[PDB]
């Protein structure tokens, strides 16, 4: 076992356009219940490892930005960051190498074509006596942006040469 | 055996408009009968496993939101859920490849060229006593999706050991 | 031998407009008359077996809404019902293997390019001591459904081991 | 032999408009008459074997209603009838293997690339002692149908175990 | 030898429009003079074989009407009938195969690509005593028929086992 | 020798317009000098033998009017006539195999891609005492036409069994 | 030698407007002179040989007519003649098996893509005691006739047996 | 180890223009935090290694200019700098060998399609006693570059023969 | 030797124009001095040996005027002439077997893919006592020809059979 | 060692303009410090040697100007040069053939598809005592050059035989 | 050695239009310094050799004017001369089979796909004792000629037997 916990982001959005495309209402966005895991001045990792599948209209996308916005249990804003990520690219000679050699791993769904993108919106985040840590909004500021679903996976920092086992 | 019960859900929608376009006209909405599989206190799992073809017009489709909206036996609306959920991706030369070396059951029955998506909106449901659980409405976000049909599960949570016979 | 009456459906349609494409003019309607297979208090199951060819044409065609409605003698109508049903997809590269391994049938007439389509749009149906059923209207909510042929197909709900014979 | 009589229909249409196109001015219609092979009581089939060529402005051409207006010596309209027909769809692949095939007979003109439908306007349909059955009227509502002739072939419906021949 | 006589109509059209298409300026008609074959009582078949190239022109043509219209020596119209003729059908590569196995007597000139439509005007055509039959009129009634000829063929209707020396 | 003159017509026609296409300002025209083959009482067989190219231009042109019309040597018009002609068909495969097959006289100049048209204006011309034939006048109603050159050719009717030899 | 003269004719034409495109501005003519060969009574010969390319702006030309004006020594117009020629065609299959086999003349310049037309203008002329013949006008009457040179040529028409000097 | 510290670069930008293109709403900046590794006199290499694939959408980029701008504690700007950097060209056919030759590692994950661009915004740069380096803002002059991430890499000039560990 | 001089031509033209094209802004011209080659009496051959290349803009260019304009010292025009030239037609199969099987000539620069055409301006220019022959001006009417350079190469007519040394 | 000194350029220029293609808002530009190798009264040898790539938005640059403005300590401008250079052609064929016989030191980094421009701004720059030479500015007056990088190398002009150790 | 003097031409233009094509802002022009090589009386040829591309664009540019203009030490131009030049057609297979057979220079850099053309703007130039030469200009009228540079080459006319050390 190890410190750490899964809070799987369910992102929702608005749909009262016309839609006659495939391109979504407005900007995804979730809330997240983190509701221990984090202590008192120790730094702590946070997070979202975002599923995104090799579909034409993502590598199109290009890059958007990613912001995660932490608050406590009264709702009050504690921290604010940001990252840009983005699908990475593999051309398509590479892709049909790809789909053809793993073809016996797809075919029988022990692999698909998706790419997880482990945006670390925090590299050292620690916890405050007087303002505690209690739920987060996630957002992924795009219209065209195909997804899967999204873990907020925290944990401490203190790794070690452990870290190598995680490749 | 399983402790569940499987109702079947039968989307209707409105054909007044134009319609001269594969898009339809209205939201595909439905509404479901739950009448004890639910008892209170137990955590009980909700799904909706929805068959959707591979066709063109659904890979195109893109993200589109699914809500389930359970209601008692008055009508009064106990709790709302609401998921993301998307077909997912396969390149053009994996179909060609599932489509030929799994011609044998295709071609006689066997298989089809469908998935089951696995929306999950309530991984942990509780019975209320003062508010019991009768009937259930879900929706389908888009006028473009094309599905056969869908199942709205519920079991309960406790799995157990009993997870090998369910893989 | 089984408790049944086949009622075959043959819709008809308006014709005056321009027509000036393979679009019809007005929406499938038709009218079928059940003058007993029914029976006080016994579940009873309809269906409308839809014949569809294959054609491209209803290929693109999409999900269209199939409506039932009962009536009476006098009629009234007993209730009303609604399913939406879809052409089963198949990739042209498996249309072409189905049409090759099976050009022994399709040639000599043994087979065709034809769907059918088991639209159940009762699971179980019961008689009315007060309210007697007479006919049925019967209807497929679109212009460009193109369609050989339908059955109104009610049987008795008891199936029990002889569904061995029926598979 | 058999209890039956052939006539064949004659279909004439107007030709003042601009005919631009392929498309015929008019309605196709056509009178026909019956002047025993009806007797009284007797139920009798009635149908109309069309012969349609597979050119592709047929294929193209999807449904469209056939009607059949019975009528007395006196002119009057005794029965009312109207069945949709479509032509049967084939694959191009399918074409081309029962082109190559069947060539021997193409070829030699002994066989040709046309469809029989039978249209069978009437099941049953029985003479009347005070309203004799003369003539009827019979219509193909579509200005693109392209067709070589047409039979209306009536007979008795009592076959028993000899309709097999037919096959 | 056999009792009949070979009338071959010479179809003229006026030419002063634009002419700017393969398209014609007016429709195509004729006179024939007739002046025995016919006589009274007897039945005649009267028939117009009409030489039509399998040019691309022709099959796109599509139905086309054609009237007859006899008359005495002093013009009165004594009867007038109407038919609808059409190029039969040939797939593409039925085409090429018919132009390659029989090339031998295209190229030789024993054989030519072109169809005899034998439009039959009238199958039992009888002679009056107060109303001689003198002449007729024929048309084509389309813009777009190329054609090479045709021949108003009358014959005695008597046939019966002399078919097998016309077989 | 044989009773017959050869009159070979040179077309001529107007060119003031613009001329920006392969089309002609007016209907080709031309006289003719016929001054014997003819005698009185006897019926003559009249000819017009015109040499067209198989070139594309011609094979679009469709049918085309071409009229006769004989007179007197006071110019006085004796006679009107008119045929309608056209160039045969040839699928562009048989051209081909045509064009290769013959290559042996086509390239050495023996053989060229022509045809000669038979339009036969008289098959039986009588010479009057009163009314003597001294020349003609000749029209290819068309402006797009395409020809080299065309022979007006008269013989007496009589042939007999000696017509063989023409072929 | 012969009892012959070759006048060669020299064309020229206008160039003041845009030119913009491969057509010329005005019709090609030319004067030639003729001053002997000519004797009083004997029938003459005159045609002009026109060296045309077989370019593709020649095939698409179509007919032209061509004119040859005779006048005195004062330029009074003896006689008016006009005749219509055209390039011989030849499809593009032949073309290109007559590049390929006389590839050994055309290489080494004994052979080239070019046909001589033989428009012969005259096959009996006259010379009048009272009205020399000095010189002739000569026309083309098309603006897009590419051509490399032409020569008028006149010769005795007494040919008889020593036509197998000139076959 | 080596006298150096990194400063990954964490872009942000606005997101609130219509963004229905791969182009971003603004240029992006971001800020970096340096606070020792600087000393006084000592000369200093300051480079910004940046990730840039190379996806199709970078290589019709085109050059653009980033920019880097030191500052002070107290925000006072110490220096500013800028060079223009472009990602270096590679022919399809190079990139199809890249990608084929080294399969063996980009499908792995241990190779991957990305350029590494070293803008060594100085080659020389030293601390000033009254003046500390505290932080740096760096630009990217373009709205369409697509980057992984990006290092503010500082090292001390000193190479000497320590050159060898480094090639 | 030979009694001749070459005085070639160098063509200057105006150049003010947009010029946003391959056609030049007004018709080549030039002057050239004669300045004995020529003697009284004797008729002279005087003709413009022009360099085309075959480059395709030359190909499509078609007929073009080339006229020569012979004057005195004085200025005074002694005599005006023209004639037509054209690049002689070569197909383009033609062309790429003569750049195959001559590829050993061009390609050391032995062969050019050049054309010299001989417009002969003269057969027999005479030299006048009273007006003598200085120089001439020499045109090309055309704003899209393409050329190396020319040679006005003038020479004694008298010849006899040693004409064909210069073959 | 050499007596000479390489001042690398590094361009800056505006970005502030729409920017929605691969052009560039101003001119590239730059300020060089030239602070020895410069003696009175010797001339020298000053370049610009410029590091296009081959990509195909150079090759459809065409040519550029480019100038180099000598200046003093004071700024004062001593002298001005310019001289136009272009990015050497070279064949799609050519390139092919280079990326691939020269795969194997581009793959591993040790041959680029780049192009050095050696731009030879002075053949002869002479030192002036009362003018001392201090640095330069340098243009390339084109928006859509693409360049890495670029050097102004400056050498004494006394090479000798030794020229050759540069190839 | 031999008495002649290279003076290489650098040419300057404008550049402040919009320059957004591969065409230039205006005409190419020059200024070469000729400052012994003349002498009195003795004829020179002065010559313009000047190096192009054979780019795509440099074929399509067709003929263009180029012209050099003399003048001495106070400005007074002494003569004015202008010849035409035109980059030699090569064929595209022809330049398939020079880079191909070529290679071997082409690669290594000892050959390049580019033509010297000798614009000869003086054959007999001459020096005047009451004026001397001191420099030239020299021009290219067009704006979308692609060069690498040019030398103005001076030569002693008298070759004699010498020409085969300069073949």
């Amino acid at each position: 076992p190890t410190v750490s916990h899964l809070s799987p982001v369910h992102f929702h959005y608005r749909t009262d356009c016309d839609s006659s495309t495939a391109s979504l209402c407005s900007f995804p966005v979730a809330n997240v219940s983190l509701a221990r895991v984090l202590m008192y001045g120790q730094p702590y990792r946070v997070t979202l490892e975002l599923e995104l599948p090799e579909s034409p209209v993502n590598q199109d996308l290009g890059m958007f930005l990613v912001t995660v916005s932490c608050y406590t249990r009264g709702g009050r804003i504690i921290s604010t960051s940001s990252r840009s990520v983005m699908l990475h690219y593999r051309s398509q000679l590479l892709q049909v190498l790809d789909t053809l050699l793993f073809s016996s791993l797809l075919l029988f769904g022990f692999a698909e074509q998706k790419q997880l993108l482990e945006v670390e919106l925090y590299s050292d985040y620690r916890e405050n006596s007087y303002v505690p840590t209690t739920g987060a909004i996630i957002e992924i500021h795009s219209k065209r942006i195909q997804m899967y679903g999204a873990y907020l996976r925290i944990h401490a920092h203190f790794t070690g040469l452990r870290y190598l086992l995680y490749n």
